[PDB]
């Protein structure tokens, strides 16, 4: 006998995005005491959020889940499964996603978290992708949420003024036209301290009264890297779904940060009308909520609209990518 | 207006493989208390333990040697891998990338995914999807798990279920399809019946206070799993076009014998069907379990490869991921 097998959508797409960002606004002067012209002019940062202490990655994670599937004209019920990527969970078990699930009021459906520092979102977006293509769902949420604010050393004068809290999610699903193009992913392993917890969660458990863990950067590394390869990565991410980069409408690059980016627009040769990601002004670097917090951010301000031709590209810790060209969610 | 280019690779995608990495140290029911108490309770001889200096990535990576080679391919051949686990012991970087590095592919894309025991269901699936859409052509899916260091050796409840290792699959494509449709589902509601039961940000700020181990609501879980499994199990073989006459092996996850011995029933397979037992002599290693168990079927000859499998992953985040496969190696 042959096993059967099922089958999805042929087109798929950004339906909707939905964003949460904590009240609490920390400016660099408040952070840093020319502290906001040294932060602004290294990093782009103004301001950023910070959660309270009450929130979590999860809880943040479903009210931009609620706020996804209101843009997206639905409710928890049309939803098949729901995709959680974060670096800042702080359970080993159990993961996010079932929790996220149940506050939602649908318990029952799949789901599992995602961990690929900040290219968790291109990774999950092209799973939950390719998992409804291939029948085994639907209609899907992916969430990218974040709360690194406990994780900062603010004695670390190299990363303090860089991370943040917030998430958004985006729905996933059948849509008229092809919405998603093929995923373009990798890695260097090598370079995996590069961006680190620095002791785990272990070593630490035997000895909890000497020096905890904190978020580590190598900041030039990282700079080196991202500015000289992720331009290749857009190009195969352009090439794979058929475009040109001068058909690109919106760029959303990782808010890791502004000069970064800065030059990956330069790189990837986009038209000089081509509207550029930069929620980082006021976000700071969110990991795996960035993109889709940026893409929120973008559509708010009507600086982007429904349909445009974006191009998204994340890069980070583990030194991970992942890149793929879409069309812009409500 | 500009089109998105529309895609797609293999249809027909299998398990080419199975590789299987168990640490040396055998901790005996008698040395970890009692044997007759344990095993009666947990159908759980022995376990092993990892050394001080292995850890959840170290034992994924030499999976996945063992894999490759089973495979008869190499890590040039291998477009990506997907580690899951439960106990990566840093919020980043993921295993994944490295993992990849040790193998000498320190470029090819991967990820952790994080669902509990029911990972391995989660991960096979998602490499199938992103095999038949023509984002990778052969794939690494690798469960592992080092559970011991999480155990409180005062906690009479769990403290002799949880044991390490890792085991690994190679995805590909295959003549006839050998990975039936992802049958998958939680129960959100329960996430407090297998956890860490102190969050890390809370044991860090709080050093004075209790460290984290792992909890586990023996009845909820038994309950839960015992009840619900036998018609997740139905559901993959129906989403498979197979009956459950024609299952030739089970492999649910190693949890607890007694639990699966009940699934067994409730899913009236053929009498001469085989079920995986692997807890025996490697405990519950979580994520890393259903691989596992495959490995040990097929190194005692009880499972061949064509063998026509039911896969069933449950447990954290109460979560459950279940396929019909094709036997490998
Ligand atoms: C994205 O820019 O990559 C950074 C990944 C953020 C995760 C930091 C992990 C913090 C753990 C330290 C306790
Ligand atoms: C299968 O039974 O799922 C169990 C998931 C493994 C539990 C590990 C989390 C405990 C960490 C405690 C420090």
């Amino acid at each position: 006998t042959e096993i059967a097998t099922t089958s999805g959508a042929r087109s798929v797409g950004l339906l909707s995005v939905g964003a949460y960002r904590p009240e609490r606004v920390v400016t660099n002067d408040e952070i840093c005491q020319s502290s906001d012209e040294w932060i602004y002019t290294r990093t782009g940062i103004k301001t950023r959020r910070f959660a309270a202490d009450d929130e979590s990655a999860a809880s943040m994670a479903t009210e931009a889940c609620r706020r996804a599937l209101s843009n997206a004209g639905l409710s928890a019920a049309d939803i098949d499964g729901v995709i959680v990527t974060t670096n800042t969970h702080f359970l080993q078990t159990p993961p996010a996603a079932p929790m996220v699930a149940a506050s939602l009021g649908a318990k029952g459906i799949l789901g599992f978290d995602l961990s690929a520092g900040c290219a968790g979102f291109g990774y999950a977006l092209g799973a939950a992708a390719d998992m409804i293509r291939g029948g085994g769902a639907a209609t899907m949420l992916v969430v990218g949420t974040e709360k690194l604010s406990p994780t900062i050393d603010m004695y670390d004068r190299g990363n303090c003024f860089i991370f943040a809290d917030g998430a958004a999610a985006v729905v996933v699903g059948e849509t008229p036209f092809q919405g998603i193009g093929p995923t373009v992913a990798g890695s260097d392993g090598e370079q995996a301290d590069a961006i680190r917890q620095d002791i785990d969660w272990i070593t630490f458990a035997q000895n909890p009264s000497g020096p905890r863990p904190f978020v580590r950067l190598e900041g030039p590394a990282v700079f080196r890297w991202a500015a000289f390869k992720m331009g290749d990565v857009g190009r195969r991410a352009m090439d794979a779904a058929g475009v040109r980069p001068d058909q690109i409408d919106v760029f959303v690059p990782h808010q890791f940060n502004s000069r970064i980016n800065e030059l990956l627009v330069k790189n990837l040769q986009l038209r000089p009308d081509a509207v550029v990601a930069n929620d980082i002004e006021h976000t700071g670097n969110t990991s795996a909520a960035s993109i889709p917090l940026a893409m929120a951010e973008l559509l708010t301000t009507g600086a982007a609209k429904p349909g445009d031709l974006a191009l998204l590209i994340g890069y980070g810790a583990g030194l991970s990518y992942a890149a793929q060209v879409v069309r812009m969610p409500k």
